[PDB]
């Protein structure tokens, strides 16, 4: 098959993490500092923020960042087992330290407010005293009990804001994405806390929201310096419970004056969603029916998110003949290896309807853990016995049709020989998915992407190399016959 790489940048869940902000606040500073009850409450709102409570052991590497009141050699992680070089690697890189064409780890700034958890220095301690050692002359010391931002889920690349959502949207374009799946976020929340004796810390949600005066400004200034650009415009109102059949749903798919058009794909779930690690939102029959009639109306192609056997089973009966009428080919998009549940709308009860099921995608996450090309080979044969009669039935109940595959981070490897067979026309990527990539330069093999444009290069290199021919935005637009 010929492919299309569809970037998603942004995404409901992963957060921003300004690298060059504190990340250990000392219990003592906090607590000493303000009464105890606001500093009940600095800390709840921290807490709210992702930061997360910390006993001393900690070690601190720290340049120019306080008021009066860098490097990682290879040899020093390959000291270690790939595990820990791993969690090294992965923390210090959301940091935005950056891997060498070496291999070693380098921060390319003057300040910074870098702190490694105590669970970690003793890891350390107990693998390589000596590379502790060399820690602390490079400059980490000790710390006492506190807080910690470890960036869970975050990265110093994901782009929250118009300009950065446009940027990234043109990288990835120009590394080979044809299609770019967009979030908008809510930031109005943001407010700076004031710390003595360390300076500002920036909290807010980051909540996963559909910002109409966000995407006013994406959309043109995108097809400004992209005039062939896909969008994909997310309906989801995920983390975003009792919004479930507000006409927001589909305010921004609107016909945008600015660019002569609607926008050319959106996002559309024909079931409730009920992720298992929980935050799903609904799509109620009602709500749908009027979703089909704008997006008919307006000319914009959904793109049907396959989150479950629900959804499946749904597509293909009773909104079948409304997915025909806003045009061939019907767009899908299988979201695989995501644990989803269904809830029986009498009893209340919930049961596994995942399009890979549970069971075998714990199998799947055993065997990608071995590292081994025997397990990972296994592992594309469940992943296939699950997916295939997915993909069939979509193919019988829509003979012009394209179906993409997604994959959450930590299953990836598994991407490109999945797609390839079971005859996909197209693979997605982006932070929205995961925040890493693969590097066989630096221990452990594992770092935070630079971008969702570094995974779209990545993925395009991989498929090249099997022999796939990746299309471009301007041949999709015409093949599937989006933007009219
Ligand atoms: O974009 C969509 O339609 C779905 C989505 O990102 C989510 O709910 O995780
Ligand atoms: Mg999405």
């Amino acid at each position: 098959t010929s492919l299309y790489i569809t970037a998603a940048p942004i995404g409901a869940v992963p957060k921003f993490l300004d690298p060059f902000e504190a990340t250990f606040i000392p219990s003592f500073l906090l607590e000493g500092f303000f009464d105890a009850d606001r500093c009940a409450s600095i800390a709840a709102d921290l807490k709210t923020d992702g930061w997360e409570v910390v006993p001393a052991g900690g070690r601190l590497l720290q340049v120019g960042h306080a008021q009066p009141i860098a490097h990682f050699p290879k040899p020093w992680l390959a000291a270690l087992s790939n595990k820990l070089a791993r969690r090294i690697v992965l923390q210090l890189t959301t940091y935005g330290w950056i891997v060498s064409e070496q291999g070693d780890l380098l921060w390319e700034h003057e300040r910074q407010h870098h702190y490694l958890p105590p669970a970690l220095i003793e890891a350390i301690e107990k693998e390589s005293p000596a590379l502790l050692k060399n820690m602390e002359e490079a400059g980490w010391i000790a710390c006492a009990a506190g807080y910690w931002q470890a960036g869970k889920a975050r990265s110093p690349y994901l782009p929250i804001t118009p300009e950065a959502i446009t940027e990234e949207t043109i990288r990835s374009m120009r590394a080979g994405a044809a299609v770019v799946h967009l979030h908008t976020r809510d930031l109005s929340d943001r407010r700076r806390i004031e710390i003595p004796g360390l300076g500002v810390v920036t909290v807010g949600s980051q909540r996963n929201q559909i910002v109409l005066d966000d995407y006013d400004a994406i959309v043109p200034m995108v097809k400004k310096r992209e005039p062939a650009a896909i969008l994909n415009l997310s309906t989801s109102v995920r983390g975003d419970r009792h919004g479930a059949r507000s006409k927001l749903r589909r305010a921004h798919l609107k016909f945008y004056d600015d660019v002569g058009s609607a926008p050319e794909v959106a996002s559309l779930s024909p079931a409730a969603v009920v992720f298992q690690g929980g935050g799903g939102y609904d799509n109620a029959p009602d709500f749908l029916d009027a979703q089909f009639d704008h997006f008919e109306r307006v000319g914009t192609r959904p793109e049907v998110e396959v989150f479950n056997h629900a959804i499946v089973d749904n597509a293909t009966s009773l909104y079948r003949d409304r997915l025909l009428r806003t045009g061939k080919p019907v767009l899908f998009m299988l979201v695989a290896g995501v644990d989803q549940y269904r809830r029986d709308p009498i009893t209340g009860e919930v049961e596994d309807d995942s399009l890979i099921a549970r069971v075998v995608r714990e199998e799947i996450s055993s065997l990608l853990a071995d590292e081994s090309a025997d397990s990972h080979r296994r592992a594309v044969e469940l992943a296939i016995g699950q997916l295939r009669p997915v993909v069939e039935r979509l193919r019988a109940s829509f003979p012009v049709s394209k179906i993409s595959i997604l994959l959450p981070g930590p299953m990836q490897n598994l991407l490109v020989d999945v797609a390839l067979g079971l005859g996909l026309d197209g693979i997605r990527v982006g932070l929205e998915d995961g925040l890493t990539v693969n590097d066989a330069r630096v221990p452990g093999g594992v770092r935070k992407a630079r971008g969702t444009w570094e995974q779209v290069s990545l993925v395009r290199e991989e498929l090249l190399g099997r022999g796939a021919t990746i299309l471009t935005a301007a041949q999709v637009r015409d093949m599937f016959g989006l933007g009219i």
